[PDB]
């Protein structure tokens, strides 16, 4: 979950 959370944060 946390790996994915970070991957998506990179959107910003």
């Amino acid at each position: 979950a946390a790996a994915l959370a970070a991957a998506l944060a990179q959107a910003l």
